[PDB]
């Protein structure tokens, strides 16, 4: 989710907002073909 939908539906943008609209997250890249929003 949160732009991850995976491999062909891979939002590493959509999903770097997310997580840096996150507070003590700097960004979010897409995992695990591409579904699973990885927030650091």
């Amino acid at each position: 989710g949160f732009g991850c939908n995976g491999x062909w539906n891979e939002d590493d943008l959509r999903c770097h907002n997310h997580c840096k609209s996150i507070p003590x997250y700097k960004g979010g890249y897409c995992a695990k073909x591409g579904f699973v929003c990885k927030c650091y």
